[PDB]
DNA sequence: CAGGTCT
DNA sequence: ACCTGG
């Protein structure tokens, strides 16, 4: 009983309650579908992981969002604790406010978001999502996952353990920057991309001005922060939208892939008109990118969240 | 060859 | 131009 992950049922004096509708938030969308790496259901509808240097799992019912803590003796999260699940999940930006934007100027959206309701961007630590989508790179969600899991059992603080799981925070940058971190990464299968990570470590920390140039970036403007991050080792302008989109606070980046062409093309007819070339290109990419943003407004990047959850079926 | 990044 | 999965 007092030992393991909890469950509601199983512990009901350890939890607390977030007001907080399904349609707000949908953690089976949210949580497992290439956000964030680091989150298990390791009981049927209950989510566990590292969230503000301490470990968390999460359920919900219909119209709350139930939360517990693991820290001596235990007690329900405290108000300050809960504000961290709420400042995580960005709960003062509505969705019902944005789904009806989005519908207003797009009927395929009305269509589709119906359907997928809760669909929410989480607000992630710059340093995990930067090294977690370094990884991404010539890869799938599978073995990514793996891979950041490995780098945080490898290199991360060691935080508690629950069951046979022992939860590690993410990396340092001085962990990532280290000696033979490569050749330690190598052999826990990251590959070339261990290199990068070594890299970036590195190019942050002795060329850039360390965590607070990465940090300041979320005050920085959207084009700033973006360019700021292609100088990276292993980010490119992909990876820096995602980046800039998921930890650095620019909703309306819009993070262009062949998926989104796939989207583009089939459900709003889409075609380069300015550009020269055709198919994907730098150029053509850019010039998606920005059709989105005139279409979906200021929070365009969680618009795409939206379609991209439908589209996953 | 697909689909990213580096210079 | 360069890299690695399917
Ligand atoms: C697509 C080329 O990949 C860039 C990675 O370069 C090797 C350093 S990790
Ligand atoms: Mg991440
Ligand atoms: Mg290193
Ligand atoms: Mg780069
Ligand atoms: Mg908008």
């Amino acid at each position: 009983g007092s030992e393991g992950h909890r469950t509601l049922a199983s512990t009901p004096a350890l939890w607390a309650s977030i007001p907080c509708p399904r349609s707000e938030l949908r953690l089976d969308l949210v949580l497992p579908s290439g956000q964030s790496f680091r989150w298990r259901e390791q009981s049927p509808a209950h989510w566990s992981g590292v969230l503000a240097d301490q470990v968390w799992t999460l359920t919900q019912t219909e119209e709350q969002l139930h939360c517990t803590v693991y820290r001596s003796q235990a007690s329900r999260p405290t108000p300050d604790e809960l504000e961290a699940v709420r400042k995580y999940f960005q709960l003062d930006v509505t969705l019902a406010q944005l789904y009806h934007h989005w519908g207003s100027v797009d009927s395929h959206f009305q269509q589709v978001a119906q359907k997928f309701q809760g669909v929410r961007l989480l607000r992630q630590d710059p340093i995990e999502c930067l090294f977690s989508f370094i990884c991404s790179s010539n890869n799938n969600i599978a073995r990514i996952t793996g891979m950041v899991e490995r780098l945080c059992q490898a290199f991360g603080p060691r935080l508690i353990q629950l069951d046979d799981v022992t939860y590690h925070g993410f990396p340092s940058l001085q962990a990532l920057a280290g000696p033979e971190v490569e050749a330690h990464l190598r052999k826990l299968g990251l590959g070339y991309r261990a290199r990068c990570v070594s890299a970036s470590a590195r190019a942050i920390l002795e060329e850039q001005g360390g965590l607070a140039w990465l940090q300041q970036l979320r005050e920085s403007s959207y084009e700033e922060a973006h360019k700021a991050l292609c100088i990276l080792p292993g980010v490119g302008t992909k990876v820096a939208d995602w980046i800039c989109l998921m930890a650095l606070d620019k909703p309306q980046a819009v993070p262009v892939d062949v998926h989104m062409w796939h989207i583009a093309q089939r459900d709003y007819s889409w075609h380069p008109t300015t550009s020269q070339a055709k198919g994907p290109s730098p150029q053509t990419n850019k010039e998606l990118g920005n059709f989105f943003r005139s279409l979906w407004g200021p929070y365009a990047g969680w618009a795409q969240a939206v379609l991209f959850s439908a589209d996953l079926r």
